């Protein structure tokens, strides 16, 4: 219920904001959601077009008011959600699939990145559906990018950065609940991505 | 739990972006936080610093990184989860007045503009803390009107576009949950206050 009317929210304002060619999108869930991408890059033509508790299907079913626009870049990050459903990694990597096809089928001056599922972390007791399953992270980004060279879109590796190796979680510093991002958290990212926007 | 968490999140998010004299700051809840105001203006300069669940004393610990940066303008919104808390509205209009002369206070060349409250409507039976109490609003804005005369700073009628006369409840075409707007909702608000931004 609460996804559900949130989702509609958002993909109704969605709707009624212009995406142009000059645009770069930021498309996902409640960690792409959280973010201000526009004052983060200090660039006018980065949109935030995240939905907390979005799903796979959830962004293919509103990729129009977006791929209409042909934006210049989308940076998708998408999937843990689905993982907290017990889906398994190879139905993920055939949604997002799905999704690099009719981006590109739509859109084929569009460039678009893949980023990595991020790490969880248990170790705060929060989101137990989404952070026991920490071991299917590692699982789907072995997949995703084969699927990017596949496909010949970009592979982000954001992964490598916020995971602490003697554990395979989050490392704690980032986040204060095992799953989102805080500020410092947000640093990082930009500076991992910040070459891909200029 | 979830509120103080995300409350951290973007908190500690906005420690680290910068608020400059030029910037026009929309601050509050849930239905500050669900919008994209630099797109929805056109204006680079219009910066979101809402956050779901967000409550007057909420807002009042985080103005630092907000008023340091002295910002040009401030439209705040602000005080019906503390209404779905039973606080009754002689508490929040304190609490709000506390807000209004601590801005005045550490950037007095900053605007401020008070917006009244929005209605709520119980039609879809969500939000019952909330919607059971759309008495209430009405109560704030008749003491929130006189407080900014009083203060010296600008009141903006939003209640009365949203509101249904004959029921006293926010009109259901701009929401799907009696609390929150749907895209055409948040076009509407753009057309009342586009004036003050420009």
């Amino acid at each position: 219920r609460k996804y559900s009317t949130f989702y509609e929210q958002r993909a109704t304002l969605f709707e009624e904001l212009p995406v142009t060619s000059k645009d770069i999108i930021f498309l996902g869930n409640s960690i792409t959601n959280g973010c201000e991408w526009a004052e983060l890059f200090q660039n006018k033509n980065v949109k935030n077009r995240g939905i907390s508790g979005d799903i796979c299907m959830g962004v293919y079913d509103r990729l129009d008011p977006i791929v209409k626009g042909k934006p210049a870049k989308i940076f998708l990050l998408i999937g843990i959600n689905d993982v907290s459903r017990g889906t398994s990694a190879d139905k993920i990597i055939s949604e997002i699939s799905m999704i690099v096809r009719k981006i590109k089928q739509e859109s084929p001056k569009t460039k678009l990145y893949l980023q990595s599922v991020l790490p969880v972390n248990d170790c705060y007791g929060m989101f137990n559906g989404h952070t026991s399953r920490w071991q299917v992270v590692k699982q789907i980004n072995d997949l995703l990018e084969p699927l990017a060279v596949k496909e010949g879109v970009a592979y982000i590796d954001l992964y490598s950065h916020f995971v602490e190796k003697e554990t395979g979680k989050m490392n704690p510093v980032y986040t204060n609940d095992g799953l989102h991002l805080l500020g410092k958290g947000y640093l990082l990212w930009r500076d991992i991505v910040k070459p891909y926007v200029d």
